[PDB]
């Protein structure tokens, strides 16, 4: 299943602690985003070194001794009719050439040492022709936590962004670096403070720096590990919304998904039939079906029932575009690639990122499409028509109309989805016929794995929202239950007390369990809302049946003593509840994280807390990876 | 004439102090920008008081009276059944709902704006704030203290307002700057300003919120920008014809009087102008006169087609500024009081889809722009292209260690390329919102967001190009510098190796003839071009008529003499720009900014000298060579 | 206002007889959709015939003695370096090289051929083109005469490849097939000989001035802006029958809303609005509606009619000011070299770009997007019995609903309709590549906007008229209710009376008669679980414990059973008599009357053989071929 590849990765991110660079040993997305994201991770170049010096000493011999090459004894790009002898200088000019970025806004620090990282694994294969000595400096900046500023914008996949790498390895002076998060000092006083001196490029070694596709591959990296981690989410989160939309959870039922079997749809189904085995959840969906059967929905809304066949595609393109990107990560993306064991040169294009590009394009499409499942969910959560219970936007009230609930964060999940499916176009249909008409198909793939990677901030949004919801379901949910339960009690003592037949006691006690109390709730004997018009109905069908001023008396004082009782008896349990079943569920993790570790509560006008307060804290541990603890507790004992 | 009224914006933008507001003057996307951008400009609200308290005493009286006003008295959005008479708590509770957004922020320029806007539409006397509420704006205003908001959230203004609103009544939870360099919850910054958290009365909170003023503030500055890089882009079309060795006939009046799209006429009518009396013209003329009938009849498309182009970019530019200032002077705000006539009368200002509309429509013509801006830099890169120009604008003389501006080259296709994918239209996207209440809504701060983005990206393109002109200027003077050399060592070498006439003619138009930049580079090399034709007539006057002797004497002491004395005016170097439209430009780039002709020899890199003209571009200093440029145009 | 422009349009479309072709009097967007559409209009080309001469024998003597001037002594585009002296060749050259379009047929209809052969002529008698007076003759007779080439759907950037096949057919090329009528196909040069013509041999200019204009971009941009104009007016006039039907508050409209946020879209749709319910007797039925429960009821309508006018205003904007730019490129001489005879030279620029209406096209594809997804809220509002205030689900008379889904159906096409809409409505114009060996690096490609931007229209034209056949539902299922509602209310009052109920019994019965929305109880009127025997039953109650015997309580048991006895009765028959009133009073009359009545339809149900299809497919002939139009003036009538 993908859900252990995911789970695998996850814990591949927390545990790694050295990433070993070596030519053969594979650099997945969990290792580049744990370089990017935690300080501890070190890079350890293993000395392939004999391999690299082999390529390199052809180079600068088969250079010197006037072998024609391109870019080591030829002109670059289109102007590769261009013969010289001048290697040093040929290589210094194309640096210059690209140093042509302009601060607007960069790129961010993770993804420039990712890059290094990308541009360093590269290397290792022995057919860059680089200095084994430059992939040292490499490392040793990578650990040094050293990395060029890079501007945002100008590659068409890396040119003008590895300009500045190699800037740096040269000492630039107009070539600013970062040390850590707040130092930054120009390329010559970075190299001295970690231990290094400025290179003087060597045949091909300007070329060998920037003629990869490290920047694209390195944003696709982190987008595909952020990918992964939150695809897992939504998936687990379906259940989460089964639980509380009181769903039917017969559409993960195994013979649906083996008669229509894409890989994505049978294995989100397993998932989800798993976390909803046993559910006390739905046990409680179960009960309130059997009450007025025939009066309630046979089947759950699309957002629900079609989430697998939905999920299907999305886990498909989500997994097979990381299998692209870990390629592209294992490549030498060079050119020329040196065969020096059949001493040629030979002239290709694995500078070439349309691979990566492309794979963002279909990826930005399936993170759209999480979205939009995100958003039919929360849709049909605020709307009290189609939530089997719960009241309109969350609302705890009792008084609702200064309590509007969770609308705001309604309003702002349909602005997320919008600026989502905006952003989920495509970029690879925008090449330009580029650098004097020589680059006529580029694969535009760091510009497409920019605009995925915004998509996935919002799709963070989302899910923090749809999280923080969700959790609001939980608490009203087991306060639904335990009003019922207060108002039955109140009745059938009542009943008892006013010497009312039994006939009339199991009407109204009927009345009781079958009316939702989140219609009610804000002023329990008011005789315009439903509790005292089922009653009242229910009271007139007994006399009928009975068919007296006896009983009209006695059903008279129930319903003064019912005034008189029942109101303070449901305040009582909901300022408790405010001061059960998802202790049995497998959502628990969530909850508990939701309320005990973060430290919230269930939201309502009492609570000072604003709904920001509460979404941000989720968001956090959602950006920075705490999100995964509870995930992978729910997930334990999973396959 | 556009160019009239854009030109009255700089000078707007430029020269205001005040913007007084007071319901009657207009407020226009200068002052807007002006006020964000300009720190010495204020807000002066002028006491249309009376109007206000009016409207004011009328919905507290009517709330009180437990009249039935939305918003009011009824819950908000899709509750709007639910009746209360909790009149300051409605309010409360709904400013509590949404300050619901999340940071992952609006900037501080983006904020001022919104509170300029929202101030604006209530002194329109429909809202029903208080007087006193206005005056804290223009406070907050003025003493630069604005709210942190959420960039995201809105569909178009209600969580984005609820941060100034949840500054004006003291959420500990809102944070404020304070100028720059300081960050404090609410009721320090309104303390720190001599105020008092405000006590929401009856629509108070419902009528800060209920605006379009995020959108329309995002909308205004990118309008702004929009005109003046318009006239920018339109201007430089000329600089490009002069450069490229245009010709100027594609701007003739005839020519657009024909289509007479008001966009094409009057973008035309500019280059026209401009290029009236080139010193640069002047060359391209004497360019085609040599051997005329192996050059173009015609310019290609991205200068000839320039004014067609231009037209519908302009008109929608142009268009959509009056949009985005209607909304600016607009009560976009619900309920509207109708005070005279005693009723709240309930619709839709809130709705912001005249903005976001026109949002989309000016993305598509910035990408017009853009593309435009492409289409030129690509031709001015490639020398089959750019009549007599070196490949990549590089100087060279060895072309095996300057790629020139390939760089730059580069750069462009990225812009173009994302700036295309930008002009989608976000206005498509329209999702059924807040329970099916919002079931139309117009996400015009999201499509304003986009249209800035895409405008950033046509600035980088913008100083690329200029840097790149600015450059081919260089290279076209020492091109003409060159020629004359090359003539004076083939005209006095042919005299003291004493040849005859014939063969002097000849030489001398193969001096004049071939493009100096395809043999710079090795002059007597035997193999470029100018040799290749010296050889060529040498045999030719050998045909039509010791000679030999001389010949080949003359070839010998171009080889010895030739180089040095080109290698000393370049050096030199290292004129007719000084008669062109376009020397405050040329002379803004390279004085003030303090840049010169690019090369192996010049250490600075591409990106400090474009970064130099950005830097220029995004602070507005680029309008001051743009208004001596444009000095006299009528 | 807009509605008075466009309805001066729909007067010259249906009233025009000859369009005359003259150098000065501007031809409209009615005028070519009036050629394209009614054969009975015949062109008059107006004998402007002297400049044409002067231009063409001023462009032949200049060419013969040797000038240089571009495309006629001179090659085409990038090689206009060549020169020669070769003048009939080089023209005949061009067109050869130019055919070179494949049929898919997909094709270029007869309708946008004939336009674009106008639009060609029209160009020339400005004079600035070369052209022979005798070739305009050939032109308006092939028009007259119904004679037009086959044309390739594409291959223009913008129209050289599109035109080369009217040029194809005047030089008589065997190749090019030829319409005559909508019967017959043959040769060009057979066609030519039907309509007493000998092919043309191609002086000097005459094969570029024949192809170098943006002809059949403006053609079918002519018939879209014509089309985006009626369209848009209907949609804006049937905003106001949709407030009708919705029970809406006609207070949206009000002109101070509006003065207030002046766009002139905003004020002039409201405006309209105002006027059209003005002394509504549908808006009495809406006042008295919110007069009833009015605490329980919703104090403002939903967005899709209360935001009505300010979602119109950039919508008529854009769809205006395009009709402006389109005109103007009918209007122009759109070709090059442009001859200023006059001044004796060729002024060479590029008037064949047809980028003013290729950015136009893209704006209108946006706005009418913008105009189906108006429809699409509103429609769904309509289906939906939670925002339809008291109309049945789906529209749904039933009775019995278990077997009447109503226009469910139409609701999920009218969701199809949208979302293929609004994917169209992404811009052509950003997908400029550099053609034509990089001489059209810039380019428009109107013609392939155009014709998105019609397809576009096609869908909003289904969309239209699934909303006009829902609200024609809409408006029987008012005023059955409101029928039903009086027998309801008569049934129990008399019964009341009969039963020897008190008076305060009775008024309170009486109230619910009144309150209660008839169709959630019409599937069975006397369901004790329904919402009228609900409302009975709780008021019986009530009474009882008001008057608090015996008497009472058999004389209310009495009521409840003969109620039950008598009622579904007189329901049945007011229904059955209504399938065998306000919209008399209604400015929507015309439309109601054109659809019921001439077009023979009926409500909707499971008794009328009729599918939807059947019903649909009449309301959108009528608007596809202009009879729609005909209730829209009678509509309109004194605005
Ligand atoms: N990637 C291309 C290039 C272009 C300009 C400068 C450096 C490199 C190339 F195709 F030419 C290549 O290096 O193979
Ligand atoms: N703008 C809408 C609204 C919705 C929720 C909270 C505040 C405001 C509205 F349509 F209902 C309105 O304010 O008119
Ligand atoms: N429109 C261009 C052209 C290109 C190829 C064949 C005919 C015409 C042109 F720009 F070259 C022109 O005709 O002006």
């Amino acid at each position: 299943s993908h859900v252990k590849d995911i789970l695998g990765l996850i814990n591949a991110f927390n545990e790694v602690k050295k990433i070993t660079v070596d030519g053969t040993t594979p650099i997945t997305v969990a290792h580049v985003a744990a370089l990017a994201r935690r300080h501890d991770v070190k890079v350890a170049l293993e000395a392939c070194r004999a391999r690299v010096e082999t390529c390199s000493s052809w180079v600068q011999r088969k250079a010197e001794d006037g072998a024609d090459i391109y870019g080591v004894t030829t002109g670059f790009g289109a102007c590769s009719s261009r013969r010289t002898n001048r290697l040093s200088e040929l290589q210094e000019s194309l640096i210059r050439c690209l140093l042509a970025g302009v601060f607007t806004d960069e790129l961010p620090a993770t993804a420039t040492r990712s890059a290094m990282l990308l541009r360093l694994n590269s290397f290792t294969y022995g057919c860059s022709g680089i200095r084994w000595e430059v992939m040292e400096a490499l490392e040793k900046l990578l650990n040094s936590n050293v990395s060029p500023k890079v501007p945002l914008r100008g590659s068409v996949s890396d040119l003008i962004p590895l300009a500045y790498i190699a800037g740096l390895l040269i000492g630039k002076p107009s070539v600013i670096a970062r040390i850590g998060d707040d130092v930054e000092v120009p390329a010559p006083e970075a190299l001295s403070r970690v231990g290094l001196r400025p290179f003087k490029l060597q045949a091909k070694e300007g070329l060998a720096l920037v003629n990869g596709t490290s920047f694209a591959t390195a944003v696709a990296s982190t987008v595909m590990y952020d990918a992964n981690v939150l695809l897992l989410l939504v998936e687990t989160l379906c259940g989460m919304f089964c639980e509380v939309i009181f769903g039917r959870e017969e559409f993960a039922h195994p013979l649906i998904h083996k008669v229509k079997p894409h890989p994505g749809q049978i294995e989100s189904a397993e998932l989800l039939e798993w976390l909803l085995r046993s559910s006390p959840f739905q046990e409680l969906s179960r009960e309130y079906y059997s009450i007025d059967k025939l009066k309630k929905p046979k089947q759950d809304r699309y957002a629900l029932r079609s989430s697998p066949q939905w999920l299907a595609p999305l886990v498909q393109t989500i997994r097979d575009a990381t299998t692209t990107v870990e390629t592209e990560v294992n490549s030498a993306n060079d050119n020329p690639i040196i065969d020096h064991a059949n001493d040629r040169a030979l002239h290709g294009a694995n500078f070439q990122g349309s691979a990566v590009g492309f794979y963002m394009d279909y990826v930005r499409i399936a993170v759209a499409g999480l979205g939009k499942l995100l958003f039919a969910q929360f849709t049909e959560l605020m709307i009290e028509y189609y939530s089997n219970g719960l009241p309109g936007n969350l609302s705890l009230g009792p008084d609702l109309s200064v309590d509007y609930g969770l609308k705001g964060l309604d309003i702002a999940m349909a602005a997320y989805s919008s600026e989502l499916q905006y952003l989920a176009n495509p970029v690879t249909t925008h090449v330009h016929s580029a650098e004097q008409h020589n680059q006529d198909i580029n694969s535009l793939a760091l510009i497409s794995a920019r605009k995925t990677e915004e998509a996935l901030d919002i799709l963070k949004l989302m899910i923090a929202s749809h999280l923080t919801a969700m959790c609001q379901a939980v608490d009203l949910r087991q306060l639904e239950e335990a009003l019922v339960k207060v108002v039955e009690n109140v009745v059938s003592t009542l009943a008892d007390e006013c010497g009312l037949p039994n006939d009339t006691k199991a009407r109204l006690l009927y009345v009781a369990k079958a009316v939702p109390v989140y219609t009610y709730l804000e002023s329990p004997c008011d005789p315009t809302l439903p509790l005292l018009l089922g009653l009242k109905q229910s009271c007139f069908d007994t006399i009928l049946a009975l068919h007296t001023d006896t009983l009209v008396d006695r059903l008279a004082e129930f319903e003064k003593r019912l005034s008189d009782r029942l109101e303070n008896e449901m305040t009582a349990v909901r300022v408790l509840y405010e001061k059960v079943r998802i202790q049995g569920s497998k959502f628990l993790p969530f909850y508990r994280f939701v309320r005990e570790e973060l430290d919230t509560g269930v939201m309502s006008a009492r609570r000072e807390q604003t709904p920001q307060e509460d979404v941000q804290k989720v968001f956090d541990a959602i950006a920075d990876g705490r999100i995964t603890v509870p995930l992978l507790h729910c997930l334990q004992g999973f396959l």
